[PDB]
């Protein structure tokens, strides 16, 4: 089997991307953000907070006649950027652009942060890192990809995201029409649970190739490109007027600058982000000081490929007996 669906920009920024997903029977879809960096599918709900509700689509366990309490079961989840979730867990029919897995854990919110709150775009999550970091407990449940898996044409999903437009994820096959030249593969620890990988350098603008080893991880769940200070510097330093604000929490530029492009090593290979993808416009309505989208990992403890990278690449999630991660130009 395989799946296809399309993947939009919640805004002009492209802070993150939904994904419709049909969800019970008969079908409840839900807009879900996926997220290659957790492995949890949850959902605002009929048990949320009514206060904590504001603009969601939710879904009603009550009205699908597959879904069944999955007893005992609860979840809670907090993000790499403050945020979290948790509730009780039911098992229900979960279709993503063609593709149906039976009995997937369906994670229903009971409590979510304000962010998510906030965030009337977002109906929910969808986890695509590994099952290993699904904070389901007593029992440890499998994401969408891992149930789907056995049955899929080819054990992989891939990432396609768009600069200020739609994309696909692909479940199940290379559409060899999405990219451009080939696909260079890179190993993958999957020791934290993510797709973690090791960058072989990179360069700014027109600069020569600085080849060092970068380890981070492919996360689509995370907006921007998070590298280490010394990187992050030396191409913030070709930016005239940009600096490290702590008031703004980063890297702010003038909104008046024309962006270098950044490059970034996958084995011999080369990825090109282009410097309007790393605009995210002013800080604030209004101002004249605009926020970098290549922001430093330092106290983050770890570099995140997040979507500003991944949105410049083809990006093949291969779930076969080793991991592996692809990228191609596109």
């Amino acid at each position: 089997s395989t799946g296809s669906a399309t993947t939009t920009p919640i805004d002009s920024l492209d802070d993150a991307y939904i994904t419709p997903v049909q969800i019970g029977t008969p079908a409840q879809t839900l807009n879900l953000d996926f997220d290659t960096g957790s492995s949890d599918l949850w959902v605002f709900s009929s048990e949320t907070t009514a206060s904590e509700v504001d603009g969601q689509t939710i879904y009603t366990p009550s009205k699908s006649t597959t879904a069944k309490l999955l007893s005992g079961a609860t979840w809670s989840i907090s993000y790499g950027d403050g945020s979290s979730s948790s509730g009780d867990v039911y098992t229900d029919t979960v279709s993503v652009g063609g593709l149906t897995v039976t009995g997937q854990a369906v994670e229903s919110a009971k409590k979510v942060s304000s962010s998510f709150t906030e965030d009337s775009t977002i109906d929910g999550l969808l986890g695509l890192a590994f099952s290993t970091l699904n904070t389901v407990s007593p029992t440890q449940q499998k994401t969408f990809f891992d149930n789907a898996k056995a049955s899929l044409d080819s054990p992989v999903f891939t990432a396609d995201l768009g600069y200020h437009a739609p994309g696909t994820y692909n479940f199940g096959f290379i559409d060899t029409t999405a990219y451009t030249g080939s696909i260079t593969y890179t190993a993958v620890s999957t020791k934290q649970g993510f797709w973690e990988w090791t960058s072989t350098g990179y360069a700014v603008g027109s600069g020569t190739f600085k080849s060092t080893s970068i380890d981070g991880i492919a996360d689509t769940g995370t907006t921007l490109l998070y590298l280490p200070a010394t990187v992050v510097s030396a191409y913030w330093a070709q930016v005239s007027g940009a600096k490290s604000s702590s008031s703004v929490g980063g890297y702010v530029f003038p909104c008046s600058a024309t962006l270098p492009s950044f490059t970034f090593g996958v084995g011999s290979a080369r990825i090109v982000i282009p410097g309007d993808y790393i605009d995210f416009g002013p800080i604030s309505t209004g101002s004249s000081s605009c926020f970098g989208g290549i922001q430093s990992s330092a106290g983050i403890g770890i570099n995140i490929f997040g979507d500003v990278a991944l949105k410049a690449a083809f990006v093949v999630f291969n779930g076969a007996t080793t991991p592996t991660l692809g990228f191609a130009s596109k």
